[PDB]
């Protein structure tokens, strides 16, 4: 019948969500989670099986009453915003108010995973980025989460809590707004040209489905009060990326460079170490990117 | 006449800003303000060539105004709260809307000194700290404190910004809600006993007009994108200041150990490093804690 063991997801209908609710299934949880007040109900047929809350996180009572009937083992917390006024209540106050929900809970949860952001390292020119690197956020959606990890510790002696600090990740589903997706909706429709900023920019890549796997090998493995990189270890340039999609598409989509898209003081190559993660719950597949894109190219052709 | 010079302070009626007027007058501003709306008028005589502009931080049109009616040299931020949603949104909203403020107007600033606090450290346990300690902050205020800093460096581009972290510090007028001050009123008052936690925990106390001293060679110096300490070096106990309180009243108050307000983990011995201010700005006046509390003892009584 249905799974006693319970797990608790914020934004368990986004993007991380879709996946995060399947990795959780496959692992036995009866997965609940969190949507927003007042908006349509989900088609996707990812969410059949599960509890879906209407819940503003910002709303401490509604978060409080929602915990202690959802009564997780496990939670994930991926809700977030992107006014800088509201990024800053949703990532600290918002995640304050779900840290209060689960500590007042007769049983805590076993663990207590909540998704950060690699963007509070900012543009370092260290290259390959492990935990120890001097955070240096360069937006406020990028401080609002560096934020958010401080004010999470503050709970350490209440809660099991580790935190994730996901580099850049993308899969089907992901919205346009972000680059890969921009990239590969253009060459999906066969569009002749798109514009972008400088081509030998390097960063790490996932695909969201390698990220939410890692995510679940956390909440198992519980490691209370530790931080950790989620990322490929490789690094892709535009140049790469456009490469591959020209492979699988067939044609080389022409590009335009937009001064609006172009970083004066952007690093060349920045990506991340995962070792603190492979040490602590072993190796992991890493699903290389070209089929990722591939994947996400046949998606929405097939729509 | 009025000095053609300004200087732009929030928070300029509270006790730290009382000593700022105080010291930017004498070094030839023009000292404006601001206050909360709807407060009473403040009635002591250090605030009467202040210009006083009242404000709330929140009111990002309001403090534009504001400021392009100001038109401040320098500025100096001391502004702060402390529900915690109010604490992150004074603490860092509130400082994101001055610095815009300041960063629109035709004429920017030449020095911006923002005043963080050394409680972003937290409970650490490296004895003397320097800045390059990695933070720990202790509870919402502190991680808020931080999160200022962060949100306040994405605006170096536009303006030159000083961080101040001042470590603990007192003078006369600061409210009986802080230690030394409950201590001085109460040997003022020759009271017989009273109720205190530890004794033996050592902390670094400076004086309210040597933190303001540094505060104005911070302005002169503006050495921009740079935070300092602003501390004494030495740290106290309660005993120790205790001892010299006995001395300056001439009797010795009974002390009860109160478990209520003893914190068990609390670090034995903790201060500041002031060495990299002292290597930007000079020497500064360094005031004896025996003398700092005489003179506010002698002001209890002269009431």
């Amino acid at each position: 019948g249905r799974p006693s063991r319970r797990a608790f997801v914020t934004g368990l209908t986004g993007f991380t969500g879709r996946y995060m609710a399947e990795r959780l299934q496959a692992a036995g949880y009866d997965v609940w989670g969190t949507v927003a007040p007042g908006t349509p109900r989900p088609a996707d047929p990812a969410f059949a099986q599960c509890t879906l809350l209407p819940v503003d996180l910002l709303d401490a009572e509604a978060m409080r009453a929602a915990a202690a009937d959802a009564r997780p083992d496990a939670v994930v917390h991926l809700a977030a915003r992107a006014e800088p006024s509201q990024t800053y209540a949703v990532n600290i106050v918002g995640t304050r108010n779900l840290l209060a929900a689960l500590s007042g809970l007769d049983r805590r949860p076993s663990a207590v995973l909540l998704a950060s952001s690699a963007n509070i390292y900012g543009n370092s020119t260290a290259g390959v980025l492990d935990e120890t690197v001097a955070p240096a956020p360069a937006n406020d959606y990028a401080v609002s989460k560096l934020a958010m990890e401080y004010a999470a510790k503050l709970w350490a002696d209440r809660l099991p809590i580790v935190i994730a600090r996901p580099f850049n990740y993308t899969g089907v589903g992901q919205s346009d707004a972000y680059l890969l997706p921009k990239l590969v909706a253009h060459y999906a429709r066969n569009a002749p040209r798109i514009s972008l900023g400088n081509l030998d920019v390097s960063r790490d890549f996932s695909d969201v489905r390698d990220v939410t796997a890692a995510y679940l090998k956390l909440i198992e493995a519980a490691p209370a009060g530790e931080t950790f990189n989620v990322c490929s270890e490789r690094a892709y340039s535009l140049k790469e990326v456009l490469a591959m999609l020209s492979r699988i598409a067939g044609y080389v989509i022409d590009v335009t460079i937009d001064p609006r898209f172009v970083r004066h003081n952007e690093v060349k190559s920045l990506s991340g170490s995962r070792d603190k993660l492979r040490r602590a719950v072993g190796e992991l597949p890493v699903t290389p990117l070209d089929e990722t894109l591939r994947w996400m190219v046949d998606a929405m052709r097939a729509a």
